[PDB]
């Protein structure tokens, strides 16, 4: 169901390279099932969602990729529609993170 079951350890409080912030979901279902739908439309699109997080009651979601590849393709993904509406997406903080200034 939801064991993350992750160890007690800080490791950039983030779990991949490339995550964004998204928008845009159907309020009237739930923002789980609107994951489910990025991530199945990810997996027969060849992405690689690695994280999908909801946001609000049910406004808007993050989700995190697997390359710059999955990020690539996920920027031309404005084509989506989970549950009927195209999830939009955002640049959150912490835009880096491969280096560091």
């Amino acid at each position: 169901g939801s064991h993350m079951l992750e160890d007690p350890v800080e490791g950039s409080e983030s779990t991949t390279p490339f995550n964004l912030f998204i928008g845009n979901l159907n309020p009237n279902k739930s923002v789980a099932e609107l994951k489910v739908a990025i991530s199945e439309l990810f997996a027969k699109n060849d992405l690689a969602v690695v994280d999908v997080r909801t946001g609000t009651n049910r406004k808007f979601g993050y989700v995190d990729f697997e390359s710059a590849e999955d990020l690539e393709k996920a920027l031309e993904l404005t084509g989506l529609k989970v549950f009927g509406n195209e999830i939009k997406l955002e640049k959150p903080k912490g835009r880096d993170g491969t280096r560091g200034c």
